[PDB]
């Protein structure tokens, strides 16, 4: 019973498209997205069809301009609802090299700068043992966003990234 509404202009103006289930392609219904209203739960929204391109994670709320979801442009074309467990334990394993190789670290806590904490600038694979997490390109949860809502990620492309650069990560609660 969650819903997301996309508006072409800022401040919830202009033509609109709404999604109540997952939508793999609404680029023919909206030329651009400059504000969003999210109801009922948390959504992942994507620049290109079929959940491709830049992605952004939006909790319930009102977003009058794309900066409010750290958007890179006003282009969105697909979206899916994020299923969050009832606030249990959260646990993630990050790896120095692809395919779960190299050095590994396991944590239960948000990390606003992984260099100071794990002495890595990059994460080349990961296993999400419990919970749902977000990787960020820059420290303090800034820059590009990548949703980790599955279990195993063998290489960065599996979380939608072109490179293993990750500098912070946190749980979705």
């Amino acid at each position: 019973g969650t819903k997301i509404t996309f508006y072409e202009d800022k401040d919830f103006e202009g033509r609109r498209y709404d999604c109540d289930c997952d939508c793999a392609d609404f680029h023919t219904y909206l030329s651009r997205c400059n504000s969003i209203k999210v109801e009922g739960g948390t959504w992942a929204v994507y620049e290109r069809p079929d959940f491709a391109g830049y992605m952004y994670i939006l909790p319930e709320g009102e977003y009058p301009e794309y900066e409010r979801w750290m958007g890179l442009n006003d282009r969105l074309s697909s979206c899916r609802a994020v299923h969050l467990p009832s606030g249990g334990e959260y646990k993630i394993q990050i790896f120095e090299k692809g395919d779960f190789s190299g050095e590994m670290y396991e944590t239960t806590e948000d990390c606003p700068s992984i260099m100071e904490e794990f002495h890595m600038r990059e994460i080349h694979s990961c296993k999400v043992l419990e919970g749902v997490w977000i990787f960020y390109e820059l420290p303090d949860y800034r820059g590009r966003q990548y949703l980790l809502d599955k279990k195993e990620y063998r290489k960065p492309i599996d979380w939608g990234a072109a490179s293993p650069a990750v500098q912070s990560f946190r749980r979705i609660v």
